[PDB]
């Protein structure tokens, strides 16, 4: 089969959930630290199709390799960020996860930005330029907007990648006890 960059579909949600889960685990989100993976995955999966959460499939482009989701990129308007986040409450979730509130309450972006929240690749597909390709193709989809993202200050390889496609520094932001470079293009 051909490799391809395309809009996510509902059936991609199970692979997307693993990717998002890995990112949230890195971030040490309390709910990930203290809740069963089974339950958190089910929740993220539902977040992709059942309501317009941050991770709605309509906000996601995937890189499909050999009929499998190799990676994904997640983006949406900064002005609707907190509205997307609140939609977590419309999911069909066990009470044990609902007690944690929504997973990402902090406003990561700014109202005049199209925020790229997540760029993620499965370990087995790393070293193939998948993140670069997803990013480049997403930026080309709308050259009438200001795109933004938040880069872990300890991740220089990402920062170089971002500066190479034309992002510039626009301050630093603290999110869940880690510091990030806020970048715009």
């Amino acid at each position: 089969s051909n490799a391809m960059i395309r809009q996510a579909r509902p059936e991609d949600r199970f692979d997307i959930a693993k990717l998002v889960y890995m990112v949230w685990d890195d971030m040490e989100l309390e709910l990930v630290k203290h809740l069963p993976k089974d339950m958190v995955l089910d929740a993220i999966e539902k977040s992709c199709v059942d309501a317009t959460y941050r991770t709605f499939y309509q906000h996601i482009l995937v890189y499909e390799v050999e009929n499998k989701v190799a990676g994904c990129i997640i983006s949406y308007s900064g002005e609707n960020e907190l509205k997307y986040e609140k939609a977590w409450e419309l999911l069909d979730l066990p009470e044990e996860i609902k007690q944690y509130g929504t997973p990402l309450p902090v406003k990561e972006a700014k109202d005049d930005e199209y925020y790229i929240e997540t760029i993620a690749t499965f370990a087995a597909y790393r070293g193939r330029g998948i993140a670069t390709k997803l990013l480049t193709s997403l930026l080309e989809s709308n050259t009438h907007v200001k795109w933004s993202l938040n880069c872990d200050i300890n991740n220089e390889a990402a920062l170089k990648l971002y500066k190479k496609v034309g992002f510039i520094s626009d301050g630093q932001i603290e999110l869940y006890k880690h510091m990030y470079h806020h970048l715009i293009v």
